């Protein structure tokens, strides 16, 4: 299995200043990871759930 192109962006917090618990692929450890969005100025690389970032990013 190879994840797709979005599941391999670096996670990116972002610009604004709220919090938002989300979570991104480490895609160097085959895992999706909890983090802190700020609410923007993020990439593809966010999920609001685990099991989302599974299924996209694990095929899951």
């Amino acid at each position: 299995w190879q994840p797709p192109w979005y599941a391999k962006e670096p996670v990116r917090i972002g610009s604004c200043k709220k919090q938002f618990s989300s979570f991104y692929f480490k895609w160097t450890a085959k895992k999706c990871l909890p983090f802190l969005f700020s609410g923007c100025g993020g990439n593809a690389n966010r999920f609001q759930t685990i099991g989302e970032c599974r299924k996209k990013c694990l095929g899951k």
